[PDB]
């Protein structure tokens, strides 16, 4: 009784539920997938999954937010790696995001679901509203990064940083979305470094990016 | 007769416009053809005459919008017959601005990005659209090469890499704006963004062959 409860409630069980959910959501869509289905696929009881999670929206939010937190961790890492070169920090973070969309199961499936396997309606509206706020936060953080680069003299002093930040997110999200939609249409893993290099060349060179 | 009107183009189009409004609010998965009939003021018999299923209905509106873009390309080519780079610029600016300003485009894109799971019957729509996307990349490459021919873009521009980037740049702006429409003014900034895209073709060394 209590031994079995402890195992049901464990972090490793939780992780497995989340990974199995990603797989089921990517195959059949969020709308058609129930918590009970996820539990059966994860080899846990219905009681266990409903202890772990209030609903499938909250489950999905958790994955999405853990991914966002992994990105933050890598930034802290790359900063300590290239403390004299913020533009390389930014380059490597962006190339890692793009390549991981192809190569890492968790990121690939999460992004596939965000873009192609989840309607932002019903209980998912609360997930969209939260991620909307995180988008805005992201733009401010991206502006900050660009300003770090300007202060290091590595980007134009008159860069339009908000325009630049909007373009960062759209350029990178578009590449991810288009590739996931049609993964044989181009080789995102191979071309990722070129594409990020082109983005950073844009900031350095395109006159409509300057005041 | 009742029948003439049920089968009439105008009724079909009211059904399609009402489906867009419903799908955009409720999602494709929750929305039945019966619901769309009721909202359009037609019988269930009438809507199932026009459409066998939601995907066929959605596919039709998707393609009607794609057709209107094709039409704009033809019109811009006649406005700028000696200037393919301006044709391109104006088509792209139009697409971006119309995402904000035109109801049909705004709702269609919102559904494509945020309100339709590509599963079940929707996989055949994804397959059709994947083929259209492959065609689009080749048309974009051709347009770029014609610009190169006119000496308006660099002789060594990497056209395929450039094409991939065009679609991603433009789709990413649309998607990001529709996700968070108060986060930036896409209508206002569209012309700057397209100009920046074309400046990238002209200037960025990694867009050119070594």
């Amino acid at each position: 009784a209590m031994a079995r409860k402890t195992k049901q409630q464990a972090l490793e069980t939780r992780q497995h539920i989340l990974d199995v959910a990603l797989r089921l959501f990517s195959q059949q869509g969020v709308s058609a997938t129930s918590l009970a289905e996820i539990a059966n696929a994860a080899g846990v009881t219905r009681g266990a999954i409903y202890w772990h999670f209030k609903n499938k929206s909250d489950l999905f939010s958790e994955i999405w937010e853990l991914s966002e937190s992994n990105i933050g961790e890598l930034e802290i890492e790359y900063q300590a790696k290239f403390p004299d070169d913020p533009l390389s920090v930014l380059r490597e973070i962006l190339v890692h995001i793009l390549e991981a969309t192809v190569t890492e199961e968790r990121r690939r499936l999460l992004m596939e679901i965000i873009f192609h396997k989840c309607e932002f309606v019903g209980e998912m509206v609360v997930v969209q509203q939260a991620q909307r706020s995180l988008c805005l936060e992201s733009y401010d953080r991206i502006e900050q990064t660009l300003k770090h680069c300007i202060n290091a003299k590595m980007l134009p002093e008159n860069l339009l940083t908000r325009r630049a930040a909007i373009l960062m997110r759209s350029f990178i999200s578009g590449l991810m979305e288009n590739w996931l939609f049609a993964p044989q249409s181009f080789d995102l893993k191979k071309e990722a470094r070129a594409y990020v290099t082109i983005l950073l060349e844009m900031y350095q060179l395109c006159p409509t990016l300057r005041a």
